[PDB]
């Protein structure tokens, strides 16, 4: 209840994208200090506080004409949008400049730092992917939105933090390939058999051997054999310093 906001401080606009239970609308939130803030409205998070984890600005429950409730979650606006679509733009003219290797690692580290936070609070993401990572105006990444080619083999139906590491591994692959779909040539219904027979995501063309080892360690068959987010973050931070 301490999260709720009076709708009269909210103005909706265009549609930014399509979400799970409905569409996401841009909007203006009139802040306490009287100013107006650009926000995103989707049409457990308030306890989260971390720069690489999406913050919740509040919630609105607009009543309809018939009285059926229309809940709305107020989130920050990020002009650079989801990270998946950003990777695709970068390899085109007009879009963002060619993303260097170092910057790509900074994305991975940010995500790693964000998952380290949620994993310390023993919170499972259950849907980590490059599409669910947003780029702030300072080009830092934050996790949000908490599908077969991202799910861990053991979960194909048990889920732990080590499954988030699996998804994190795939996300690293998405980033290193600048927006490729996982498992080219393989179809969704073949994934369990494909993984069960020991096959994993192949190494990208220009990717570093020591960067592939890190993301490969995310797909070890035994979840307990996989590294924690704290180990992963430091490995990426150290690989980044060696450039
Ligand atoms: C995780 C979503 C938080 C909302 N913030 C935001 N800000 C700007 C854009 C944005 C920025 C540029 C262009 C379009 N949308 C955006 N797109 C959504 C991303 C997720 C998707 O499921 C729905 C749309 N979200
Ligand atoms: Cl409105
Ligand atoms: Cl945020
Ligand atoms: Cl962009
Ligand atoms: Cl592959
Ligand atoms: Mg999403």
């Amino acid at each position: 209840e301490d999260v709720v906001i009076d709708r009269n401080l909210l103005i909706l606009g265009k549609i930014l994208g399509e979400g799970e239970f409905g569409s996401v609308m841009e909007g203006n939130l009139k802040q306490e200090d009287g100013t107006s803030l650009k926000v995103a409205v989707k049409t457990c998070m308030k306890d989260f506080s971390h720069p690489n984890v999406i913050r919740l600005l509040g919630v609105c429950i607009e009543m309809s004409s018939q009285g059926i409730p229309k809940p709305m979650v107020i989130l920050p606006f990020m002009k650079y949008g989801d990270l998946h679509t950003y990777l695709l733009y970068s390899r085109l003219e007009t879009g963002p400049k060619h993303i260097p290797l170092q910057t790509l690692l900074k994305f991975m580290v940010d995500i790693a730092l964000g998952m380290e936070y949620l994993s310390n609070r023993n919170f499972l993401h259950r849907d980590l992917a490059a599409r669910n990572c947003m780029l702030r105006d300072d080009m830092t990444v934050c996790v949000a939105d908490f599908p077969v080619k991202w799910i861990a083999i053991e979960s194909l139906r048990v889920y732990t933090s080590k499954s988030d590491v699996w998804a994190f591994g795939v996300t690293m692959w998405e980033i290193a390939t600048r927006g490729m779909t996982p498992y080219p040539g393989v179809q969704n219904h073949e994934m369990y058999d494909y993984l069960l027979h020991g096959h994993r995501l192949k190494q990208p063309e220009d990717c570093l051997d020591e960067l592939y080892e890190i993301m490969y360690s995310c797909w070890r068959t035994d979840p307990l054999d996989r590294p924690t987010f704290s180990v992963l973050r430091l490995q990426l931070e150290k690989l980044l310093e060696s450039l």
